[PDB]
């Protein structure tokens, strides 16, 4: 095969990126997208338990009393509050500070600096060497660990990477500390609620094959999209739906493209196609008339702008299709999913 | 997608009793059986194991804070009171950490202990199996009731019979008179057969599925009242709004959803 | 209740070997295999760490044992003594927190090592993926030894066929003759074209899928003989009813009773 090479280095990408247990849940299976959750959730709390149990020693000398004894106890309200803030805020510094220290290492010519930058250099090396093959607390353990955060709600390219990921380390734990000044005032007197939405719904006579995914905007409130999947015939229908003011007669309105009309305009689209099976387009028919299956929401950390042109992209895209809508149907969905969440880094 | 207050609330109902990962297996795929026991499994054992590694902690910090005491005063009886205290009490809590709890594993037994509990067969037919199935559900203690409930899930097909059997005279002899499996499952083909909505390669299987005896795929005893069995086998073969949403969707969520209608009858939804 | 107790019993067999959730992942999907995989590594990793548990607080309890002991007695050296025996029991067992040696390397593989294991590809066809596939296994330390095996569920055929690549002599030259994975391929999808009872849509799929490369789905590797994958294959091929046990049912189940089968040969059978 002379045309196998380049597809064969995207198709194992593919492959790893769809290899992972707690990621890409299967959109048209709530019981997977649970079990999912359930099991990277058991991990999470059992790795917690073994790094609290791990040193329990230098910890208790560095900084013990003060996370360990608030977390058996809450296991007052204003001195726990202060005690807790000024704890993360010290954590949060220090993790910024060993980082920044690492990063002005990276950038600090390897070959011109002191003996213990070299060491840490060499560590990191090593450690990267190892994932590349494939006693550590990135900073993220002992905040999960003692339920702080329960209880208060060239090598010069690596080393780029490691300042850029220093940079945003530093501005969410400033972000952290001054929330924690301004909850210190209440008590003496990560995104929310604002990631997209995504609703997966499913034809009810064929929707192991047909199905389609609405999403809506937030903190604008007028756009919305439509993607709309189906595999037996492979056919991809995408299109924007907004509400602009539009006057008729003398009357207001938002003449946009509804949802139903363009679920309607899908079917139709779908029924009309010569590799329907004499019975595929009776059951597109029979479904024209009902009201589609909800199937659950999903919801994740990414700007609808870039939602619509990972759609957008994936629509007229060629090599993306050959990749992602060929293969068993589960993968189909899964390998579908992952490609509109993470756009075309899913291959390579 | 026009609909207010009740397909609405009905169907999120529904998703949150199936989006959990602990319940409800898929009957058909004994692999996800698998899967969901392991997964309870380790939940148990790793809750076990935390309430344990609490209480160890604990009586291992009241220890050594009454050893830092008798180091720091050697060279505290109101303390080394309060210490045995609270040491007799965390042995107590220790103690049933070799999971000795059956009052909670006995509380859902008020009635239904085991070998009393109700067995249910799952069989599916040889060829469209991923879309054709029965439940052949028989009754402990009385070993004279029994059931079966067939659903064909492409065609929207369910079919409920009743095999129970009775002593009956014939003649000078006696018998057990009744419905029974091989009959029920061949009147049933047959009553798939006729429908109009087959695909011509659809009943190409069923008819050589006719001549075949069901596949054999493991059996399930979930805490229902055989009485309550027969009570939800009643109301999703008559009623319909609770089948349009059972019985509309993938196919891997229609029985997952039917499983869960024969377990909760019709709490499912509201 | 159906046939015989024989075939019951060889599908109990099959149904417990597959009622494990940690064994014999789905070879077309890869989210069930990662998903086993984590399963399996976080239940290890779940056993250590209760091993580790019994050490520290039978450690703990000795310690704990001869620091109360000592502060009792202090309230000489004898009395000491079964202390500073605890104390060193501690210290050791607690330097010996290892579990590393080349033991595992026999508790994990315990037949062959990296490098001298064959490795097995998996592949369908792009339309009609989730019936029509094949593994393309290719063993190792023989560098002219591999095999095709091809499943059509749809229409129940099994198909074998050695890759071999024996030195052959043409005219004056010399080439290495076996059969080229392609022209297996070809043969083997022109077999399931040709086949009766076709759905003259089904047909369609297999001739468009004749004209593409088939999608790599991935690898995987068991430690076991070579030459036991081929007697299994033989086996799977020229067997009647163990395709009668195997070969039917949900296409989930069949796909991993086939793996099962290709793992154990004829013993999952009974």
């Amino acid at each position: 095969t002379g045309e196998s090479y380049g597809e064969s280095v995207k198709q194992a990408v593919l492959l790893n990126v769809l290899g992972s247990g707690e990621e890409i849940p299967d959109p048209l299976s709530p019981g997977e997208r649970g079990i999912q959750a359930k099991l990277k959730e058991l991990e999470d709390e059992q790795r917690n338990e073994l790094v609290r149990l791990k040193y329990n020693d230098k910890i208790k000398e560095k900084f013990g009393k003060e996370l360990e004894e608030v977390y058996n106890f809450m296991n007052k309200q204003f001195d726990i509050l202060n005690k807790a803030v000024t704890s993360y805020n010290k954590i949060l510094t220090e993790e910024d500070l060993q980082m920044r220290r690492l990063a002005t290492a990276l950038q600090k010519e390897i070959g011109e600096r002191t003996h213990a930058e070299t060491v840490m250099v060499k560590e990191y090396r090593d450690k990267i060497d190892a994932l590349k093959n494939a006693a550590v607390a990135t900073g993220r353990a002992i905040e999960g660990a003692y339920k702080l955060k329960k209880v208060i709600n060239p090598d010069n390219a690596l080393a780029v990477s490691v300042l850029s990921k220093n940079r945003a380390i530093q501005e969410n734990h400033k972000e952290l500390m001054h929330i924690k000044n301004e909850i210190l005032p209440r008590f003496k007197k990560i995104p929310r609620a604002q990631q997209p939405q995504i609703h997966v719904y499913s034809a009810p006579w064929d929707s192991d094959d047909v199905f389609f995914f609405h999403c809506i905007s937030h903190h604008h409130a007028n756009e919305s999209f439509f993607l709309g999947f189906d595999l037996s015939i492979d056919l991809v229908h995408y299109e924007d739906l907004t509400a602009h003011w539009h006057a008729l007669g003398a009357a207001q309105t938002a003449a946009g493209r509804t949802l139903t009309e363009a679920y309607r305009e899908f079917l139709n689209l779908a029924i009309s196609n010569a590799f329907g099976t004499q019975m595929h387009t009776r059951r597109l028919v029979r479904s024209k008339t009902v009201h589609p299956i909800y199937l659950g929401s999903l919801h994740y950390d990414i700007s609808f702008s870039d939602l619509r042109g990972n759609a957008q992209r994936i629509v007229y895209d060629d090599e993306l299709q050959m990749h992602i809508l060929r293969g068993p149907i589960h993968f189909q969905r899964r390998a579908i999913l992952g490609a509109l969440k993470f756009g075309c880094k899913v291959l390579g």
